[PDB]
RNA sequence: AUAGCACUCUGCAAACACGAAAGUGGACGUAUAGGGUGUGAUGCCUGCCCGGUGCUGGAAGGUUAAUUGAUGGGGUUAGCG
């Protein structure tokens, strides 16, 4: 769906319909106050440029552990969360109770999930990966025993269930990774929803200020006291490019964690 | 500056930034995400060169630090003359 230019800001505006998105409100009891930050830690330092203004929000809790294992749920509604690229699926449980998770693409009200070792494989469900069967899509891949998903939870996201060797699966990930994770990790069913999300055109300078994005300034544009790159009589680079902190940005490699690279098994190539 | 484009880094206790540290931002986000760099709607497009500098990946030959201390050369004196 591509705008009528009847302005210069809508020639190139590009959104994505989904007509079947919930259109109240969100459910009250799982939401919670959430304030702008600026991009600007304790110190009051700014520590992340190109962060600020944007619309207020509120936080939704979404259940990411998905502990209540044996009761089955139903989904009420698929809702808009603006914490994130993904749709969230509200659920009410057999008892009643009531929490948000990660809208598997497909779901809708009336389809039925549940969590544990026995549950059936349909999207949506969580079981344990040493439970999941071989070759199947997953996503909200848990690292931790009992902590929650923490991989493949944008918008599209999923994971490719390889094979299990000792107490761990082998999974590969949108990166191209493959990738250790231990077998008594959860992870769910199927693919993240919202798979159009990449395909929207902003369109204009204001739509990313809607969103919280401030201007980006080159180095190029700057004085030498202000960047490695700034300087000159007219337009020259005359300098391998680097960061505002003088880290080369073109191919260098920045990782220098050892704790953690057993679990690599083979990297995504060029890293 | 900009929407659009591209390259590259980052598998999460993420990269990156602040700080002496504790810790904090990134983000109560998870590669359709986040940082850096260049170009600047859109239309048609974007040729040749890896010798130089850089980056990435190999090789185990040559060179090289702390550490180690085999040998050789002196000082001194019991003794012998
Ligand atoms: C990528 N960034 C999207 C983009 O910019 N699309 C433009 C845009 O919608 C608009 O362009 C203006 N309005 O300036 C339109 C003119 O009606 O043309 C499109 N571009 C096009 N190129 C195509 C072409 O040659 N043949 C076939 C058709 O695909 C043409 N449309």
């Amino acid at each position: 769906q591509k705008c009528k230019p009847t302005s210069p800001g809508r020639r190139f505006v590009e959104k994505v319909v989904h007509d079947h998105l919930h259109k109240g409100a969100p459910y009250a009891p799982l939401v919670e106050a959430k304030k702008r930050t600026g991009g600007r830690n304790n110190n009051g330092h700014i520590t992340t440029r190109h962060v600020g203004g944007g619309h207020k929000q509120h936080y939704r809790i979404v259940d990411f552990k998905r502990n209540k294992d044996g009761v089955p749920a139903v989904v009420e509604r698929i809702e808009y969360d603006p914490n994130r690229t993904a749709h969230i699926a509200l659920l009410k449980y057999a008892d009643g109770e009531r929490r948000y998770i990660i809208a598997p693409k497909g779901l809708r009200a009336g389809d039925k999930v549940q969590s544990g070792n026995d549950a059936p494989i349909r999207p949506g469900n969580c079981l344990p990966l040493r439970n999941m069967p071989i070759g199947s899509t997953l996503h909200n891949v848990e690292l931790k025993i009992g902590k929650g998903a923490q991989l493949a939870r944008s918008a599209g996201a999923s994971v490719q269930l390889l094979g299990r060797d000792g107490s761990y699966a082998i999974i590969r990930l949108r990166s191209g990774e493959m990738r250790k994770v231990h077998v008594e990790c959860r992870a769910v069913i199927g693919e993240v929803s919202n798979q159009e999300n990449n395909l929207r055109s902003l369109g204009k300078a204001g739509a990313a200020r809607w969103r919280g994005v401030r201007p980006t300034v080159r180095g190029m544009a700057m004085n030498p006291i202000d960047h490695p790159h700034g300087g000159g009589e007219g337009r020259n680079k005359g300098i391998q490019p680097v960061s505002p902190w003088g880290q080369k940005a073109k191919g260098y490699k920045t990782r220098t964690n050892k704790r953690t690279t057993k679990m690599i098994i083979r990297d995504r190539r060029v890293k």
